[PDB]
């Protein structure tokens, strides 16, 4: 019944326009995090969810269709399990000492410099990251690796991006 | 006096660490918009302000020093003026039809496709944009032009980046 239950979840969440908006996404994430007192969060806010939608909206409809939403949801299901596992003291938050192992478990092997930038952008003044910040960072990180991979057809590890493409990739994010 | 008053504003806003954080920025922007009822807004949120700080934080300290803050504030001043001037129907919001005129006044000449993305990302279902979303969009857009230019000295309209560079550019934003 897994396929069936999920199609049902998408149908009811997407509603009358058959796609998942930022508001719909915000609502479901917040509902689910209500049941997980181990995930400390101030909530998923609408601007975070608009960025989430835009980076996952690869056909540029403004909203998440079934396959887009399925990809996002399955990544979050995995990433939440990682966050719980790497929260090796039950603060409910991922501190700087815990972050590299968490990201590496998700398949993101970054260097100290990158980890440092991520912490400045997504963690608080103590270096702790809450759950909605952790998911919004990973959704973006995954999308940016995928964008790079899409543009590096020749597998040279360098991509050439023109201004139109630069603006599209950065503004619709 | 302008010079003197502004130093006082920065000093009081930045407080004990001598730089302006995202929280401090959020608090001043919200205090200031409330005195401009001709600028409609649901408020500036913390995630939006973290994004604003990141794109304005040229020396990667995590927070805005005096010249970074001055740059941002002077832009906001100019853009709020444009907002009021191009809200021709006096709605307090900038609709899809008013947007190009506003953006052209701010010096940006974008193609249809990129307006469509911007409206999807920043406007409401009707295509109307409130003031915090307009400012957030402009801050970002100005920054993204500046970043590309700083990397494309000889105006080829293309930059070349490796994965490390790409992630630094896209995740610290
Ligand atoms: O604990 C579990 O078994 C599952 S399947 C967790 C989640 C599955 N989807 C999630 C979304 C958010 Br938001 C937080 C937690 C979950
Ligand atoms: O209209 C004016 O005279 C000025 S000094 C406007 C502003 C100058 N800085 C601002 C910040 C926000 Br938020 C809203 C309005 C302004
Ligand atoms: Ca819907
Ligand atoms: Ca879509
Ligand atoms: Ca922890
Ligand atoms: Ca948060
Ligand atoms: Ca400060
Ligand atoms: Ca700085
Ligand atoms: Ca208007
Ligand atoms: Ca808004």
């Amino acid at each position: 019944e897994e396929v069936r239950q999920f199609r049902r979840l998408f149908a009811q969440l997407a509603g009358d326009d058959m796609e998942v908006s930022a508001t719909e996404l915000m609502n479901i994430l917040n509902k689910v995090v209500t049941r997980h007192p181990d995930l400390k969060t101030d909530g998923f806010g609408i601007d975070t969810c608009r960025s989430m939608v835009a980076v996952m909206d690869s056909d540029t409809t403004g909203k998440l269709g079934f396959e887009e939403f399925k990809y996002l949801w399955n990544n979050i299901k995995r990433w939440q399990a990682i966050y719980k596992q790497f929260d090796t003291d039950r603060s409910g938050t991922i501190c700087s000492s815990e972050l590299p192992g968490a990201f590496e478990a998700a398949g993101f092997h970054l260097n100290e410099h990158l980890y440092n930038m991520i912490i400045r952008r997504y963690s608080d003044e103590s270096g702790n990251m809450d759950f909605d910040n952790f998911i919004s960072c990973l959704v973006r990180l995954d999308a940016m690796f995928r964008a790079f991979k899409s543009l590096d057809k020749d597998g040279t590890g360098q991509i050439q991006v023109n201004i139109q493409e630069w603006l599209q990739l950065t503004m619709y994010s």
